[PDB]
């Protein structure tokens, strides 16, 4: 199952590329220049077979609960409404996100005692490097 280790809070302290990403996912201007600056917290919980991943920032918050494996309905930081589903392969955590006919994936692993975010957007991949509080 999902690493013990990915449990607790993860502060992000580096990042490459997330505006591209943003732009491919067709975030305007003024949301990408928040997420540019922000370093959000990443709170990584587990009731049972619920995963919960809630997303802090001073302004923004969002929150996803999810079994492995099962579809569910998503309201993204920047106002998607979209079909993810995550699951585990090789020790990540893979979740892709459906809307509009669109696709994107993120996916979380543990190296080095921090937490690696990568997303791709249509060839657009940028990473996000967050540490564990
Ligand atoms: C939720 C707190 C940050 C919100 C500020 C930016 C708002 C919208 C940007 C949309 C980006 C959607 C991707 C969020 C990051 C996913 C990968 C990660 O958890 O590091």
């Amino acid at each position: 199952g999902m690493s013990n280790k990915f449990l607790g809070t993860w502060k992000l302290v580096s990042s490459e590329n997330f505006d591209d990403y943003m732009k491919a996912l067709g975030v305007g201007l003024a949301t990408r220049k928040l997420g540019n600056l922000a370093k959000p917290t990443v709170i990584i919980s587990k009731k049972g077979d619920i995963i919960t991943i809630r997303t802090e920032s001073t302004f923004k918050n969002t929150e996803i609960s999810f079994k492995l494996g099962q579809e569910f309905e998503e309201t993204t930081a920047d106002n998607r409404k979209t079909k993810s589903i995550v699951t585990l392969q090789r020790g990540s955590l893979n979740q892709v996100q459906r809307w509009d006919g669109k696709e994107t994936t993120i996916k979380r692993k543990l190296v080095n005692g921090k937490m690696v975010a990568e997303c791709k957007m249509k060839g657009v991949v940028c990473t996000r490097i967050y540490e564990k509080v």
